[PDB]
């Protein structure tokens, strides 16, 4: 995240991180036993850590569970990032408290100049690399679909949207892929790609979740 702010220890319970030696992507809790991250985030060998705020220190409210199952989206396509998105199911269920919760999904879309809570322990800096122990926050708005096309000429789907700042210095980043985008306390994004980090007319794009639910719900009930 550049731009942003410590966000608190577990103040974001649903957040978690990906690691495979080391953290790679984040993604979100969506109950006791399944994740939701980004098809681009797919690795065999996955952990999942709960509860986490610094991720190079064992501070007492961890949960470190591997993956059993990862089902990436049947139309992920990687040269677009169209669909970007996957679950992973977790080879024993989470114990949920305050600390570690799941968030809710949508009911309905979210529209422009919604404002949004963006987390991740990606890189925090627009020029050159500098890498959190621990998590960061954003607060950005649901940008237009005008103004994300504008932005993005001939690359956004229905599948995508734009969040952040036109005028740049404040976005997500590498290595904050797969984590949540969420607002009016519901998981609308997760986060896909950008042009740099943080650049002006650049904004960061969002996985919309609001169009995978029926295929989440779906996915879950059967496996
Ligand atoms: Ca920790």
């Amino acid at each position: 995240i550049v731009g942003g702010y410590t966000c608190g220890a577990n103040t974001v319970p649903y957040q978690v991180s990906l690691n495979s030696g080391y953290h790679f992507c984040g993604g979100s809790l969506i109950n006791s036993q399944w994740v939701v991250s980004a098809a681009h985030c797919y690795k065999s060998g996955i952990q999942v850590r709960l509860g986490e705020d610094n991720i190079n220190v064992v501070e007492g409210n961890e949960q470190f569970i591997s993956a059993s199952k990862s089902i990436v989206h049947p139309s992920y396509n990687s040269n677009t990032l169209n669909n970007d998105i996957m679950l992973i199911k977790l080879k024993s269920a989470a114990s949920l408290n305050s600390r570690v919760a799941s968030i809710s999904l949508p009911t309905s879309c979210a529209s422009a100049g919604t404002q949004c809570l963006i987390s991740g322990w990606g890189n925090t800096k627009s020029s050159g690399t500098s890498y959190p122990d621990v998590l960061k926050c954003l607060k950005a708005p649901i940008l237009s679909d005008s103004s994300c096309k504008s932005a993005y000429p001939g690359q956004i789907t229905s599948n995508m949207f734009c969040a952040g700042y036109l005028e740049g210095g404040k976005d997500s980043c590498q290595g904050d892929s797969g984590g949540p985008v969420v607002c009016s306390g519901k998981l609308q994004g997760i986060v896909s790609w950008g042009s740099g980090c943080a650049q002006k007319n650049k904004p960061g794009v969002y996985t919309k979740v609001c169009n995978y639910v029926s295929w989440i719900k779906q996915t879950i009930a059967s496996n």
